């Protein structure tokens, strides 16, 4: 009934997952529409360039494009076993007096290959504000938490303290990178237009007698119609289905980054020291991110081998696989970006298992700013590094060997060979000194980067 | 409303492409009535071992197996975000009396796990039938062409005669390895069975105060309700997910053998030596097929990377992908093997066009048996060698150079050097003696390697 | 030099991480060599089925197997452009007297194809033993720490505890499904044999005057000759490459089962309950390398995959350039993985200290219920006593993430009255041993069915 | 030996096919001479900004660049287990003044990453050259064949007219927006620079005593000292990842338009209407199947960085090492062999016009049809009557052709029958191939002159 019976198997993508826009998109009534609303166009620009098509066939023409027979088109379809020449007959039928002139000079493809470049330009369009939000929420997070101390990690392993905003900033940078490519594939697409059988154009030029002004013209006035700056000048009987390959391939690489930071934050989750938005809170959305855009990096190999063996004008076999393919990609990266919206509007951070975990990992890192402080004071570099050696190893073994808590400031405290540091300890482990340049970094990065690329979307933020 | 609204994106492997019965086994009313009807089993076998479930409570779970109210399961999943617990809270719903005890012990995926176990078996159970269809239809064509020289393709260039049926039994190969991979995969499918929150057990241990008899039979008894020889001994939450790679990398390779097999029917009918069954004639449903085909193959990297970072007992990303990936190879596999049944059910040769083509190539592949006629005729190799060399230059500059017909044997019939041979020709060029052992391959492959497969199904 | 100079691109597989043994299975030595060999087994059946070949002819060949001249070879193939046709003119070269009947009748894929086969075949059985070695070392680790309990982990959050042994059998359970899958990869490999240039034997049916008998025979006496108990009755001109696909497919599963596993000892290696063979702080560089290349193995599969789909009939040359790459790298990458995983599994460190605290830090967050089960044992209510329980839990929850300090939940239920009629109990329901369930049972049960009737084969090697 | 001995595994790739340009670039001396040149840079800059280096210091660092002794390196890697720090040892053991104060601030990074974006960009320095010759060779060839007619593909059956030219436009296409790819991925191209071992600089921070300016000095001199214009802002320990799934991607996409190029050829050489240049009656278009064989691993390794980028852990793990060991180089050495045999073949083409002639005179017939029914109705005739007419002795032709194995013989049954009197002086002309190939020529030339020889005046050199 709305997304059917229970009967019957329902993409997840649609009943589950996927918002009622981007599924729009993807629907039939949106892809019958596309289809009419195309045929209108060409009757309407070949009205103006001469060839006999009267305005009483423009406006019953015009006046049934949502009119759509889907009963009488899947019998056609049955009978004809095939689906365009099944919705010319169907369109044909509630348009008698333009009947005659539907489709003239066309293939299949002018209204199948235009309907699917001006679905994944609206796709692209729909997902680009999304995406420019989740951007926009998390730097906002990166420039409140800018200067937040948190432990480091590479290998794992705990490293030199980084702050939550600048690690905040390692993510918004990939995303930042996956809305400049979005926006570079859909400004950069173009638009197939009138093209014919094979791509030559033979139907129209002798339509119009071989004027092949007036072909030109034609393209020119679809395009336009359709919205597109730009239409191919070559194609065979279809657009060059490497654009399939350029569409997924930014959509995979944008799975990717979703991957990487949905994991970080199912780590941090597990550390207790950040959370998803409101005893065992599980990171649900972050891991349904990773499910999800693990999917969007796998569809990539699809279009990449059917353009590989398209046979020269155009072969079939890329037909049932874009079906898939194209839709399910969008609606993946629909809810990956809807989700990571939510997740991002009020991650919950716990500042006191941030710092509980930096005092029992910096004493390990602060060795050589003991030594310079001894030194200072007019000790010794060699046997500073040795006391310290000694008593480090000591504090190891309660924390691996006892599974105590870290005592090597206690040892250095109680010491009297670090008598001369004793004072400076607490300034000396201050984990704010050692952030490095982590707080100007972050600033700097929204200045220069990621404002001028959110200013655009500020409208729907 | 059967396929939904057209207003909203509908996959087309339930609107275009699967089967009926595909599509019914990876539907919402089969899972979510094998979810209940492992809640049934589940008290049956707890009843038997002594826990307090009384017989009315088991009457009401039996009479409710298919009354499922989806519109009440919505509502508590977006209230709880939690989709096995909506179904207990509306089966319990529905059965006031049992609701207390429904999923005693369970943790979620001893629904969500066994049922998929239960429907990727029943899914490969759908296929093998039809894959082994295909094969019997193909291995008829290859019978009854296992003689037809054809001109043989390497570097799809002009090569060693082959016949008509050989060439089928390639393909027939490939997918008779596909009808043994399923076949093991589904035999060797084991079920998750009872294995709490961790695979422990715990719960069950605690129900049955320490009695570890009673939670074996437990997991036994479940077991062979299911049906399934056998269970895991171990598991964390989940069955291991590379059993879901396993599966799914049979599927991919299926997809390798149709695709290729569906491409050389493409070819053959560019050749015009080929059609699919009954001016311009396209290879539509084989286009098709290696259209699906090729999804099919992508699909195996979905499993492989999911499995590749499952942390410890299980992470809930192995969730959302397994909802589309599994569904959808199994859906594709389906209307691959029914496209692929329709095909082999009439295939139309051209025996004409297939002769005309060996005729046009076949004079350039016989010279060394014209040179071998010479030679016991009383002739000289070396000789013999450069005269129909010069001649074989001439034909294939008539062919190439001009777009005329191979005119060779014309040209060694007019030569007079070519008298002791001239009355062997009509012999020497007979495209049935070329084909070596291909009909003999054809005999020996059925009855060895074919029909005992196929004798089960 | 070993390994060629340092001014040219050398593959890491070969300079830095595959072991002699499985460079040397796809080295040129090895595989022109064998070309070598497949001739001669060629030139021998064909005598004794009665082809004009001497004696003298086998005995040449024989003789020079390893007389590789590979400079007149790469001479040869720059005038030719074609390998197996240079290495035919090379071999008769050094072997004058055999020359003419070298190749008899064979085309190209009868030593190329055949080759590749005795290759996988090879590199499969190097690897058997080398997983066996691994699972049983793992095994080992496992019957040792069966009982040991530890923090279950489900969305790598606290779940119900675990032992450390019984995790391990996560790890064994999918390589013991990696070594049966290349087992039974390894034993049903077919010999590709002799089959001509479209896979018709016409040359062999022609050289023995349409004695079907002795074509069939010749296949059978070179397949005895390699090894193999089975030949393909069909082909085209190659074997299909679908076998291809069936070899890097589960080298692909092993990938996948490699890179959880070692993904798994990382995160109890960032834990600080177990790390690698043997500093406070130490890196698990080893495991990291195992998922870097087990991912090249998952990525791999895609070759094969896409050239078995677009072979045309009898054969197409778009698959040889692809699987000098993608076969040797594969075996190159699974073995690398292996030997480092045999080094990983051998001394695991363990620390029982810092997974008790842990543990310590979790049970009693998961050890309410049976607080609760106490009180109604005693007398009390259930209703009563889950809501004094819950909010004692509030606080510690709050305790530990507003504050940062430890869990006080068993502190604040023995100072506390209303649990006086189990206080006593305390240590016995928070004992850790009394929450990991059937998990040493299950170890026990897992290694004596399925773990050792596997390795029983091996234990010669082990 | 040169790429070793033949008793162990030697990549084909290096022993085999890439161009020794190509392979120099991914070789060690070329990545260890880069490591010790970034050395230099380093302490170039640091010492101009007041950090206490010697001019012989220098004088030294700089006359070691090439004395590399690997031995001894291979050595202290065994001994140390990690590869830039064994290097450091022997860079110092040569220059045992300057030992001291080598990769002074630094983490292994530094040499590892930045030598990594070097060698990436002079590899796709190397590729553009290359792929630009190719494109320029294909369009003299469009050029010269823009007008010769040959039989059009759809489903691989015959269709609508092309030319040899136009349908060699859609090849030209996809590789010119694979042009653009690489070049854009190669000017967008950031510098890691000097980050310190998270991505905060606080090592240098010290050794500038706090001075950020000098800092920010330090990761711009070295930045423009390797050539690049920008440098991140952002990075945890090393450049993000996604980095390596851009690169790999339009490779991939490169992979996947010479895969249906070479496609097209082998089915062109299959049907003799086109050859590989001559280097003979059987030949085999085996640049064409090994450029497909190729292409193949471009399309499968791209899922190797996707994965890589998807896991990597906070501010690093060192899962990525190995893999990026194999693929990066990989992916160059199989995209450069590529372009270097794509090359051989676009320039001497081979094309037989008698071949295609015969083949168009084959098939146009079954296509004419529809003319001769309008030049009928021209005469007076009736459009339903004369299309039932034609529809006979079509069919009477196609059954000569498949039941027979005949020449189609329509026309000559239209020419005999008095029926079509009223056209039969027109037939020649209603069955010139030239006239049934549309726009064909016209867009051959406007996408030349519009959208080619733009791209390529760059590269004129
Ligand atoms: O415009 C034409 O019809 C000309 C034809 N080109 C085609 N162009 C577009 N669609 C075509 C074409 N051919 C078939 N079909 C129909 O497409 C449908 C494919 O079905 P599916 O494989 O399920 O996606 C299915 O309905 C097919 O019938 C050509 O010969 O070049
Ligand atoms: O036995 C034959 O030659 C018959 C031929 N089949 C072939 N079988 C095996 N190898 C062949 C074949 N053809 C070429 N070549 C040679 O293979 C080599 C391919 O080189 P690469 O693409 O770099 O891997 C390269 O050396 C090629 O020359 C056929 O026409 O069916
Ligand atoms: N450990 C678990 N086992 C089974 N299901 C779970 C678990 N944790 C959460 N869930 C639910 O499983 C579903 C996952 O949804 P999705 O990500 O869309 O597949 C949600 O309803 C979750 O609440
Ligand atoms: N954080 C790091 N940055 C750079 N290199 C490292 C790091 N940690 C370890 N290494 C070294 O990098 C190399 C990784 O080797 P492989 O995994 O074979 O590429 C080893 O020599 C390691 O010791
Ligand atoms: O909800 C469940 O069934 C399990 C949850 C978990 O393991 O966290
Ligand atoms: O060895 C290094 O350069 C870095 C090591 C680390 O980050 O752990
Ligand atoms: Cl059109
Ligand atoms: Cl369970
Ligand atoms: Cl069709
Ligand atoms: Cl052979
Ligand atoms: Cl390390
Ligand atoms: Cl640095
Ligand atoms: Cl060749």
């Amino acid at each position: 009934g709305d997304h059917g019976s229970p009967d019957s198997y329902r993409s997840p993508l649609a009943s589950r997952y996927a918002s009622p826009e981007m599924c729009f998109v993807f629907s039939d009534r949106y892809k019958f529409r596309t289809w009419r609303q195309l045929w209108l166009w060409l009757a309407e620009a070949e009205q103006t360039l001469g060839l006999p098509i009267t305005d009483e066939q423009i406006q019953e023409m015009k006046s049934n494009l949502e009119n759509i027979d889907f009963k009488m088109a899947a019998e056609e379809e049955k009978r004809l076993r095939h689906d365009v020449m099944a919705h010319v007959h169907t369109f044909g039928h509630c348009c008698p007096k333009a009947a005659g002139i539907i489709h003239l000079g066309a293939t299949s493809c002018y209204v199948g290959d235009n309907t699917d470049l001006i679905i994944l330009r609206n796709a692209l369009d729909l997902l680009l504000p999304k995406l420019a939000r989740v951007i926009s929420r998390l730097a906002d997070f990166a420039k409140e938490r800018a200067s937040l101390p948190t432990l480091g990690f590479t290998h794992f392993q705990p490293a030199q303290l980084t702050t939550v905003g600048k690690r905040c900033c390692l993510w918004i940078q990939d995303l930042c990178m996956d809305l400049q490519n979005l926006k570079r594939v859909r400004d950069d697409l173009r638009f197939r237009g009138v093209k014919g059988t094979t791509g030559t154009q033979a139907s129209f030029l002798q339509l119009f007698e071989g004027d092949d002004h007036k072909v030109e013209q034609l393209d020119k006035m679809v395009t336009e119609k359709a919205g597109f700056k730009r239409a191919f000048i070559i194609t065979g009987q279809t657009y060059t289905r490497k654009v399939d390959i350029e569409v997924l391939s930014v959509l995979a690489s944008l799975g990717a980054s979703v991957h990487k930071i949905c994991t970080d934050i199912r780590l941090l989750a597990n550390l207790k020291e950040m959370e998803e938005p409101f005893y065992k809170r599980n990171p649900m959305r972050s891991e349904r991110c990773c499910s999800l855009a693990r999917h969007l990096m796998t569809l990539v190999m699809d279009p990449l081998q059917t353009a590989s063996v398209q046979w020269f004008e155009r072969t079939l076999d890329d037909s049932a696989n874009r079906r898939i393919c194209l839709a399910e990609a969008f609606l993946t990266a629909d809810t990956i970006l809807n989700t990571l919206q939510n997740i991002s509007e009020g991650l919950v951070v716990y500042p006191k298992v941030i710092e509980r975990r930096i005092r029992q990992e910096l004493p390990f890192m602060a060795t050589e700013n003991i030594i310079m402080a001894m030194v200072k004071a007019g000790g010794s570099r060699q046997d500073c590094h040795e006391k310290i050696r000694v008593l480090s190893q000591q504090a190891a073994s309660v924390v691996k060997q006892e599974g105590g808590d870290n005592d090597l400031i206690e040892r250095i405290q109680v010491d009297a060979y670090f008598s001369p540091i004793h004072s400076q300890l607490d300034h000396l482990l201050d984990p704010s000194s050692f952030t490095g340049r982590a707080s100007q970094q972050v600033q700097r990065f929204l200045e220069e980067e990621v404002y001028p690329l959110l200013k655009p979307y500020e409208s729907v933020m």
